[PDB]
């Protein structure tokens, strides 16, 4: 990665549709990659940014972080511009010694998809159901 | 949504294991179960810990979070306890309006998990490599 | 140059529309053409201009500048006036040295039509879209 | 954008010759797009950038700027190495709202083109003829 | 050139070593390029880092930079965790003239290499002074 | 680490090519030995110079500096004193510790002979530094 575009597939309530994201770029201050909506409205686009510690000392317990933003817009009554009105957002971190090895690195990463593919978190954040 | 098992098929780096969690502890204080491998000492240290959300109050929203933790065990000779270190972790997070429905619920999700299979995330989780 | 009515045609993201500006005149105050469209509050808006920088006691070379206005509007309400929310536009430079003859003249005008005409620059445009 | 090797064919005073711009790889700390005559010795070499950028700190709209150079250099001056004598450039900055459709942001990219072939730019830029 | 694995043999004492690096991708903090072996594993840090630099305005030094890094671990006894007592280096810069070309470049590079693996260079370090 | 004369051979873009450097002595008052070119001007030789030392004050530990002088110049503008013109240069420095064992030493020049002969810094040092 390496990546001229990202696509999420197999995605929505019923897991059909798609979702394209192009990269836009790579911050040079912050050396976060970042994705964005294919669709053209920069305005109002679902983005995804990721980042890597180098890792540096102070980051030597490092990060690996990916935040996602999709907001949800609608056009107002007299505004030919159109807005958000709600917002979602997902964040999730890794790893974080640099004695971990890329195995267990995946661990985390699977016990976490496979977790977030559950019923457990499914009803728990679709019907906002606690667990009991 | 239920406190039942989990089991965490198709995980590790070429997704082929399989980790149970069994929920225990749930601290009403918030609502927050501990999943945990079932037995002994490894029980306390391979776990996942599960909030779920309610909106409003607090403010117009809601926050779900979950803590991902996979300590590296070892011991001393002559010791009557093993000890962890070089531990593992992740934490993800979803946020959402009180107004928000269930399909942009089930998109942020299911991006995440399609995310976190997608080469751009493999790569900055198992290598550190961010997308650069 | 002469100022004569440009007509551009095969223009807009699908190439089918024509845009119409007339030679209006060049502002004396600093030498630049003003070419519009039409009417008479959009003509205000819909436009091209032209000037040439001849080298100077100052020390410069000689470069001609073209810039684009391409302001749109919108809705309006009781106070009855429509106006400008958006504007897409273009400062556009061509620099030569004082040696430069007629053909590298041309070939900055032709590499320039015919990258804009590229896909690098229908995506850079269309889409997000830095390099990668 | 994505890169690829560029031909711009029908370039020049004639219309008739073409530079083959071969990707370079991009940078991060600018994200600049690098197509260029890689045969031709660094201090020479005809080339095409371009820099896009999104929305930040002190910056509101989302911008295109393309580069392209056409230095020329006197095989062997009294020499035996080439020497540049002459230059040639473009420098131009395209700029956006955010919420803007890509018709629309491309109008000012096909107007361009469309310009750049315009009788008043042959004269006012091969000619350097100013406005009149 | 660009990103790629690098496979490395035929090095060491005997010459009959081998070595993978994995590329981090290029960081754009300074636009540098590196590289690891496994990446995943070496939390004590075994790196190549390689540059990538520009014929910037105020320098028109566009030269590459490799920089090896190579730490040596002791364990102490019964540890969890080995540590470095030894970190050797190498650092290798390449310094051009703007109108030099490949084979002027290569002529040094390849020049190199080939007095790196003299005798004479080989007797300085492995064993003994300056040349003499 | 005897000076005696160096012939290298297989250099140069293609491989094709060889290099013959003469002993000139040592410089007493900082241990550079060099290896000179069989011409009359110094200006235009192309020569190789070494010097390894651990200072007793600013150690620190051992390094070793290697260097590259490839002057280049042509009678055009000349023929009397010909001068430089295309001049080229590199140099390695490397750095050991007083525990560095003999195969530490040779595994880093071996890996960075190695890495001088890979595809990545044989494109790098031509047309094209891996930005990406």
């Amino acid at each position: 990665a390496k990546l001229e575009t990202v696509t999420l597939g197999n995605i929505g309530k019923d897991g059909k549709q798609t979702l394209v994201l192009n990269p836009r770029g790579v911050n040079p201050t912050n050396g976060v990659a970042s994705l964005s909506q294919a669709g053209a409205v920069p305005a109002l686009e679902k983005r995804v940014t990721v980042s890597v510690s180098q890792p540096s000392r102070n980051r030597k317990n490092y990060k690996v972080q990916v935040k996602i933003q999709n907001p949800t817009a609608c056009t107002a009554n007299g505004s030919c511009d159109p807005s958000v009105t709600r917002q979602a957002y997902a964040d999730v971190t890794f790893s974080f010694t640099q004695y971990s090895t890329d195995e267990e690195r995946a661990f985390v990463r699977t016990e976490l998809a496979a977790l977030l593919a559950s019923p457990l978190l499914i009803d728990a954040i679709d019907q906002l159901n606690p667990a009991y």
